[PDB]
């Protein structure tokens, strides 16, 4: 069973993380657009040719299943590239609606969605949530922690001022936090602290995790069975690469 | 008059195109930014490289008489290659500020401090041309998360302050002299200037080198409206960022 990753970058290696504690797949060929990263700040056509480039890259590896890592391909460029592709097509907003309906039975709970500018533009999740019955969403785009992340600033001053920037404005505390975006996970423990320390709430929200969410949806859908993994970049794959054990620790 | 491209990563070349239209220096000008594709500045220089090669093939059917690279990180990494496969004239942005180094700073022990991309510091680029000159004081930072700042329009506030904080506190040396060295960055000169003159009681700001200015200088002295705007993502979203870099 071969698979391919697709993300905008190195983002993409939170989703991976979680494939390989699996146990699914045989061989997985991850692949990052670092030459274009990121997708977020950019417009649904620029996307959306993107997307379906990304199909051109995974043909001679004759993959079984192609998933998109990347929340802003999953929201702008997913439904195109499924037209376009013989093989399935999962990405990783739909299965989060999925793990929402588990382990959030209250439909007016307030949930608040993080995402790239794109991503949020986009409503794909607000529209995925109306459709399963929620009724009290709310969305941000928090567009700087992408490239905080990528700078490895991870706690300190510099990523507190940034959260209190963008969750300042927040009219509703939200019970759940969907972290739709690759990179949002490794700060996950920040933004849950944030808001215990600022609401003085008791416990946290409840954070989905966007990995997470595409495994157990994969599960429900292929058998139990270390697999392969190739790494390839449209930048240097060696900039790419070497940052794999550090988002995979 | 001429005919002239002017080419970016994105939206910062605005910085430069507006020192363009200040001086009134050309009959016509075809503005190009690779905005599906920005940032080049936390990019390797293989990927920058073949990204210039490619925005001369974008200019070939303007039939321009001068190509200015507006961009920082394609003027360090990618004029020589660009320069070699094309038939026009190209002028960058940082050879251009070297030359008002020369003129506006005659004190060759002045410290200089240079400010860019990581792609831009790693070159060495402003480094070597200043030493090649005589200064014999110069200090370089990469300072890369300026650039997704200005661009949400975090120009003022506790966010640019803590940012500013978080490069700057480490330096070594007391600049006299900044170079900004990237196309974002004379949107936060004046704070800047404010952040030196107040954590270290200077009567005067440092003398802050702006690309835009300089290679305008530069192009009086060899050449002594009509605009368009062209990107590689939505051009609307590049026009609606000219309109507020350009006001
Ligand atoms: C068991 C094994 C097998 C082959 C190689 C190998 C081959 N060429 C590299 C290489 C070359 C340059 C820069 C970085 C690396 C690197 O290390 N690449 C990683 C891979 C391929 N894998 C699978 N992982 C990983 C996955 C999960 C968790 C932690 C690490 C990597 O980090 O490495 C490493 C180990
Ligand atoms: N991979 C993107 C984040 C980085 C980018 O904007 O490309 C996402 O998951 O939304
Ligand atoms: N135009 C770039 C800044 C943005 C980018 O990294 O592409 C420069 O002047 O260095």
């Amino acid at each position: 069973m071969k698979i391919g990753v697709f993300d905008s970058g190195v983002g993409g290696f939170s989703v991976l993380k979680s494939l390989l504690k699996a146990r699914l797949f045989d061989e997985i060929i991850y692949y990052g657009d670092s030459a274009r990263v990121p997708y977020g700040t950019k417009d649904p056509t620029t996307i959306k040719q993107f997307g379906l480039e990304a199909l051109d890259f995974f043909k001679p590896h004759e993959i079984e299943l192609l998933i998109v890592a990347c929340n802003t391909a999953s929201a702008l460029a997913l439904e195109e590239m499924q037209k376009y592709s013989k093989i399935p097509i999962v990405g990783v907003i739909e299965p989060s609606i999925l793990a929402i309906k588990r382990q959030v039975e209250d439909k007016n709970a307030p949930i608040l969605v993080l995402g790239t500018k794109a991503t949020i533009q986009s409503n794909a999740y607000d529209n995925a949530l109306k459709q399963q019955g929620y009724l009290n969403i709310s969305h941000l785009a928090t567009s700087l922690f992408v490239p905080l992340i990528e700078e490895s600033i991870l706690e300190g001053e510099l990523l507190e001022t940034c959260m209190h920037y963008y969750f300042t404005p927040l009219e509703i505390l939200p019970e759940v936090i969907i972290l739709g975006c690759t990179h949002f996970p490794l700060i996950a423990q920040k933004i849950e602290g944030y808001f215990m320390g600022h609401f003085a709430l008791p416990t946290p929200p409840l954070l989905i995790h966007s990995g997470d969410a595409i495994v157990e949806y994969l599960q429900q859908k292929y058998a139990l069975k270390f697999p392969k993994v190739e790494f390839h970049a449209s930048g240097d794959v060696i900039w790419l690469e070497r940052q794999a054990k550090e988002w995979l620790k």
